[PDB]
Formats: structure tokens, C-alpha cells, sequence
């Protein structure tokens, strides 16, 4: 749609194509007024692109009038216009994103040590989008979604709040991307803000390996997936889940077992213990050796993904509590 070069408004020069999206493209851009290089992500010029993105603009536009510590792991929102037809979003400039970063390691993981400083910024950023007048679930939470500040450096924000919603103003019931989809988004239940905790743990996961804890081809695949590693999801939860049988079988004594179809290992069998290589040198034992990578900081790590990965919403650990973990203490 845009060639570079191109001036808008006396105020931005159009240099280069950064990305493309579901919802348009973003832009490198030269700024005149600020003198700085933006991102400008620009929505297609369709009613269904223009009002999801006018949700986005409104749930940054709230972040943005918050000053506190715990607002700054979120992309800054400079300002908007509309133009041509399209909505644009101006945007400070960011550096790549996590999946490039694990593209760049040949999908074999960044260390224990700089996943735990993703962790604690990603913790943060959850425990600000909790604050209760803003109650914003991202509900699209992945690596993709991550970006550096500086490619010199290990901080990070969190963009596209193109799905996002503040608790009790839901609009979709599928949502998430599918290997970072919580159990209660797979079996059709209300959600809250711990779909994005659930997301968070698959993603800290796969940071250290390389690879995704739970790539299902389709939501009967993701969630056979899931009870590989974490068993059969609990039965208060089966018991009020529109969705369970589409998953589950519930038997005469009251108890849900896997569906089958034609041939996954044995509910709970594929450990996340195994995964990681707490006692095997960490993940395919390629961290063998390595400071900052031994069974204690390994085991550390395992309880907080375990807690970020609890089947009920309600005991799913909280940002606050996970910032408080040992995984994080020096
Ligand atoms: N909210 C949002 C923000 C971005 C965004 C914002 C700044 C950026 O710098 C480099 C890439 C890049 C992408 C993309 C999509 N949605
Ligand atoms: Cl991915
Ligand atoms: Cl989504």
C-alpha cells in the first residue's frame, strides 16, 4: 500500500516494510517533529481491522495515563491518526522479536539465566496489566509478541494488543495462539487474566529449549499434548467445562478419562523434569557443565513453570507471587 520514501503530513517519511500482520502492516518511519525514527502500524481500511484496532488504541491510550515502574515492559504508544482511511498507530521504535532470537540460536534455547530475565520482565508486565482499573488480559501472548528494546541489550517489551480485553468485556471464545492456548480457552470456559500466566510458562519453557513445550496441529492434538505432561485436567473443572467432550469422556463412578482416536504417551508420563534436564545437563544435556545451570537452579525453575502451568485458573500462580519466587532470588 505504501512506497518508501513517500512524506505523510509534513511529519513522517515512509522508509521500510518492518512486518505484516492479520490486522495490516508496520512501517519504519522518520518523525520531523520528535526527530526519532517510529513504528507505525497501519490497519487495514476494513470496518472488522478498523474497530478491533480501536479497542487496541483505547487499552494503550489506559495504560499510558498510569505512571508506575510496572508500565514500562509494554511498547509506548506515541499517538494515532487516522489517514487514507487506515487507522495508524505510532509506536517507538523496537528491536527483534523472541523467535528470532530462538531462530538465531538454531531453536536451541537461550540460558537459565537470561530466560529468568525474561521471566522477571514478563512478570512485571502481567502483575501492571492485573492493576485493577485496567484488568487487560493480552490474550495473545508468544514469542513472536516479545521484542528487544536493543540488540545490544536483554530487555524486552510485550506488543499487538490486537486481541487483548479488559476482564467481563470478552468478545471472542477462541482466542490465544494454539501452543500457547490455556486449558479453560480450549474447553470453552469464561477466561480471566491467568490465560496469559498459562501462555507465559509455555513460552519460558521454550525460550530454554528452543522448542514449543505443546505444538498441537489442531485443539484436539494441543490438548492431548497438554495431558502428556500434565494428566488428566481435574474433574471440578471437566465438570463445568462446555467443551470437555470435545477432549474428554466422563465414566459411570463420576471420573473423565482421554477420548481416543486412532494412534500420545501416558496421561502425565512425559515429564516436565525430562524436558528441561534437571539432572541431565539441562535440555538434550547441552548445558552440561555451564554455570548458572545446576539441579538447584533447574528444580528452582521447573516449580514456577509448574505453578504457571496449574490446570484451575484460581490457584494458578499470580504475578506478584511468581516475581516472589526463589527462581528469581540471588
Ligand atoms: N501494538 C503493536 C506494536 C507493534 C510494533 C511496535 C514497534 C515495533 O518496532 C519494531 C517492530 C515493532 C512492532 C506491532 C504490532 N502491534
Ligand atoms: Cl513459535
Ligand atoms: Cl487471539
Amino acid at each position: 500500500i505504501v512506497k518508501n520514501g513517500e512524506k505523510w503530513m509534513d511529519r513522517y517519511e515512509i522508509d521500510s516494510l518492518i512486518g505484516k500482520g492479520s490486522f495490516g502492516q508496520v512501517v519504519k518511519a522518520y518523525d520531523r517533529v520528535e526527530q526519532e525514527w517510529v513504528a507505525i502500524k497501519i490497519i487495514k481500511n476494513k470496518k472488522a481491522f478498523l474497530n478491533q484496532a480501536q479497542i487496541e488504541v483505547r487499552l494503550l491510550e489506559l495504560m499510558n495515563k498510569h505512571d508506575t515502574e510496572m508500565k514500562y515492559y509494554i511498547v509506548h504508544l506515541k499517538r494515532h491518526f487516522m489517514f487514507r482511511n487506515h487507522l495508524c498507530l505510532v509506536f517507538e521504535m523496537l528491536s527483534y522479536n523472541l523467535y528470532d532470537l530462538l531462530r538465531n540460536t538454531n531453536f536451541r534455547g537461550v540460558s537459565l539465566n537470561l530466560t529468568r530475565k525474561f521471566a522477571q520482565q514478563m512478570c512485571t508486565a502481567l502483575l501492571f496489566l492485573a492493576t485493577p482499573e485496567l484488568s487487560i488480559i493480552h490474550c495473545d501472548l508468544k514469542p513472536e509478541n516479545i521484542l528487544l528494546c536493543n540488540p545490544k541489550r536483554s530487555a524486552i517489551k510485550i506488543v499487538d494488543f490486537g486481541s487483548s480485553c479488559q476482564l467481563g468485556q470478552r468478545i471472542y471464545q477462541y482466542i490465544q495462539s494454539r501452543f500457547y492456548r490455556s486449558p479453560e480457552v480450549l474447553l470453552g470456559m469464561p477466561y480471566d487474566l491467568a490465560i496469559d500466566m498459562w501462555s507465559l510458562g509455555c513460552i519460558l519453557v521454550e525460550m530454554h529449549t528452543g522448542e514449543p513445550l505443546f505444538s498441537g496441529a489442531n485443539e484436539v492434538d494441543q490438548m492431548n499434548k497438554i495431558v502428556e505432561v500434565l494428566g488428566i485436567p481435574p474433574a471440578h473443572i471437566l465438570d463445568q467445562a462446555p467443551k470437555a467432550r470435545k477432549f474428554f469422556e466422563k465414566l459411570p463412578d463420576g471420573t473423565w478419562n482421554l477420548k481416543k482416536t486412532k494412534d500420545y504417551k501416558p496421561p502425565g508420563t512425559r515429564k516436565l523434569h525430562n524436558i528441561l534436564g534437571v539432572e541431565t545437563g539441562g535440555p538434550g544435556g547441552r548445558r552440561a557443565g555451564e554455570s548458572g545451570h545446576t539441579v538447584a537452579d533447574y528444580l528452582k525453575f521447573k516449580d514456577l513453570i509448574l505453578r504457571m502451568l496449574d490446570y484451575d485458573p484460581k490457584t494458578r500462580i499470580q504475578p506478584y507471587y511468581a516475581l516472589q519466587h526463589s527462581f528469581f532470588k540471588k
